[PDB]
């Protein structure tokens, strides 16, 4: 599935920093790294599938970018304490921000996928409206930046990941997702 807001098979990617890559005792980074973390957590999102297709068809979003979004920020929930990570503040699969959203649903269900799916969308069209000459494929990938430090912080295609976590948090979601889009999501 495609979904509504562009192809994320279009999107350019540089994937995981050593940032990103260290922490998982990897010793190269690049989209490889993305791809073998990705990899690592796959048994874990399988768990999952046939609720993130339904959530990506309910919404028109590709389950393989929610996957890549699951594994970039909960491990696909083996980083989590009971639920919970980002220092307290990040709930279910997909940590929703619970400062900012009332958190719904069991941390690895269908309504939580439901809003962070949503909340996902919403930045996409944030993004879609801040930069109307950009492609679809360009504000897909400043949509996803945005899920992690807010569409205030995309202000150029190239660089929009200078400030997110490990900055580099779109290009590595965009690798995981492209990974997961070819095992079935």
């Amino acid at each position: 599935r495609t979904g509504s807001y562009g192809d994320v098979n279009r999107v350019d990617t540089t994937g995981a920093s050593s940032k990103s890559a260290k922490p998982e005792k990897l010793n190269y980074s690049g989209v490889a790294a993305s791809r073998k973390i990705a990899e690592r957590d796959l048994q874990s999102m399988d768990r999952y599938k046939a609720l993130i297709k339904k959530v990506g068809q309910k919404l028109s979003v590709d389950p393989a970018v929610i996957a890549g979004i699951i594994s970039r920020e909960s491990h696909a929930g083996k980083a989590l304490r009971n639920g919970w990570g980002d220092n307290g503040n990040g709930f279910g699969l997909m940590q929703v921000d619970r400062r900012s959203h009332k958190p719904v649903g069991e941390w690895n269900g269908e309504r939580h996928l439901m809003q962070g799916t949503e909340i996902l969308i919403s930045m996409i069209k944030a993004i879609q409206k801040k930069f109307p000459r950009w492609t679809k494929e360009q504000q897909l990938k400043g949509g996803i930046s945005a899920y992690n430090a807010g569409p205030g912080n995309v202000r150029s295609y190239e660089r929009m990941d200078i400030g997110t976590t490990h900055d580099d948090y779109a290009n590595d979601v965009v690798a995981r997702a492209q990974y997961y889009k070819q095992h079935g999501y």
